[PDB]
């Protein structure tokens, strides 16, 4: 809404004057915003028509303003009675089984996430962290300790498996985040970090490490490229040669994240991830 | 025993007609089967003399029936008095010291279990997950952030290292679960999925990475196989050599687990897992 | 102190005596011990000028009598009202707003901290563990789903990145513990276990695994090395060649960390970590 766009553009210009006992109407627009921001009714990042990701920088500003409006405190529940010591709050605060009868998404002890990330009906938590500002789409599956970093955006049906770490990015306010498209498969062990972006329908093996410095590299060609997984893609973990030693024929290897298959929808819909992993 | 296995064989195959306000003798069988699973009493895989390992599939049945008895409820214990959104309850729900001390395992928060999974005397479980119908045998240490997951079956004195996951296998009824025989070293970061099999005495590095899609390379030979890691194997992340670049002597390479030594009880008996890892 | 000191040296020597019924001196010594340890006004390793890290053997000592000093107990704070079963308290246990006032750290749900491990101001603690005790000091940046293990030395500055595993050494007694020196950046999903040190500045990628059987490969000549990377070093998960298949001109490859830049307090200064892992 334009109207809160336009309160929170103001005072994160301001925000030098925004702490805890700030209220008034600087203090509703914030709230407002990550209560849209948890309830998927807005993101932080959107698909245009035009194919590509655009920021909303002011729902990045009220999340940066919501660190001043709320403080530091003990957050009870620890074990042997014991507490926490943090100023953003559960997802889940006060949740009866009204918010999680509308919610619909399954919620597996222990699982944490902080309030403004959407979770979506019908995705998954198993123990697992979602942070703030994030955007969880229908049929997730977020495994047993995999990460949703903040603002980071995953698609409808995404199976981000066991141990899998998709990176924050809040700051800096252009700084896209980090995207795993609709109907991607993420094998276990991975990581995507740093406002790289894994198109659509994509199957990234176990260890596949992708940051903004990861070479990710065509088979075919040998071609190198940073930062994008395009669509339909079969990637693996590898290496490229390096270097041979003084006077030899041979030296080390380096990782990269290498395509072993451009692929398809209609492959995609007739070919099991194994069978696309392995042949 | 006999009885429950015929009860749940027949309450299975009517489950459209099974749900939360079911009680007599299919909520008591299912009940008391969960519970013998938790024990250790029953198994969902057993080794057979023949030295294979054989699904008991109306255990998998029992705990499929599991889910339409038991209904999604407000789990209470999270941060700043919040809650999870669930229908499994944990292991230890209701115990007090009388069962722990009984059972005879540590269980250091914030370790989670899953009511069903059993473990055994002398297991160390640090944070991390155990679930539904796992079998974790005596003496076996689950380091921090590792994962046992559903149905798995963890060998006697095994050591599953940090980070390590071993994945879940519920459905198929016909599929066997993952299983990582008596005395198996894992090294940290790795994973073992899908039915695969590491045999005992195995010794894994770090990161490696088996599922049904793994090449599990012959160090010697180059023979690819997979599924099951041989018994005293000394297995360790590496890589193949693909296809070179158009007109060039070089190609990138992807990853494989290489098995690097075949070993024996005896030399596992007088080697040092380092030493075994390094010459 | 020098007292403390002789009173845990003796009581180690006597150590079948102590029990949980001890009281007396022994009591008080070594629960001021861990008290001091988790200030951090004493510490399990320390580094001399001489540039090397010293073990001070009796702090060790201190922390294995509290192992018999302290009994197993339900611990309370599970989900659903449920409990764990530890001999270990929570570093937290009884703290308020004035203890997480003085200490200065921050401390999200639900990290895991036991007492005796220090964290110094303006540590920031994501989910994790952080094992007896570690010395996190100043500035320390703890991602999701890290640890620190046991006596591991953190130094300042040190990022340790989602799913990075910093391995605990309490036994044997000479053993020096895992060491990442200040102003490391060690990215996602890497290990450094066993007593390993990583020497100051340095930048680890994603998925550099190192433990004492580990290869440190040189890149430029492919010197192998263990135990220790050097200061300012950039390292890259990798490989190198094995032997060749019986008469082929192939073979599969090994992981092995890869040293590909030595460079310098000036050029990590003007360099940031992407860049330095680029090119």
């Amino acid at each position: 809404l334009a109207s809160l766009e336009k309160t929170i553009e103001k005072a994160f210009d301001e925000r030098d004057g925004i702490n805890t006992a700030t209220r008034g109407e600087v203090r509703e627009a914030v709230e407002q915003s990550l209560i849209l921001l948890d309830r998927g009714e807005v993101r932080v990042a959107e698909k245009q028509a035009d194919g590509n990701w655009h920021v909303n920088q002011w729902l990045k500003k009220a999340v940066l303003l919501s660190f001043r409006l709320n403080p530091m405190e003990v957050i009870k529940g620890g074990p042997g009675q014991s507490s926490w010591w943090d100023k953003v709050p559960s997802k889940f605060d006060g949740w009866t089984a009204n918010e999680f009868e509308k919610a619909g998404f399954r919620a597996v002890p222990n699982c944490i996430v902080r309030h403004s990330a959407y979770i979506a009906p019908n995705a998954i938590l198993m123990p697992s962290f979602v942070n703030l500002g994030a955007y969880v789409d229908k049929g997730a599956m977020i495994d047993t300790w995999a990460t949703v970093g903040s603002c980071a955006q995953i698609g409808k049906n995404v199976h981000l498996s066991g141990g899998v770490g998709i990176g924050g990015v809040l700051e800096p306010m252009q700084a896209g985040p980090t995207i795993i498209e609709d109907n991607c498969f993420i094998g276990a062990r991975s990581e995507v970090v740093e406002g790289c972006i894994v198109r659509e329908g994509s199957v990234l093996g176990m260890g596949v490490f992708i940051g903004k410095s990861t070479k990710i590299v065509d088979r075919a060609t040998g071609e190198v490229f940073y930062g994008e997984v395009p669509p339909y893609s079969v990637v693996v973990a590898g290496t490229m040669p390096g270097k041979n030693v003084p006077g030899e024929n041979w030296g080390p290897s380096l990782y990269c994240a290498v395509i072993v298959k451009r692929a398809d929808e209609k492959t995609r819909s007739k070919t099991s991830i194994n069978e696309l992993l392995r042949d």
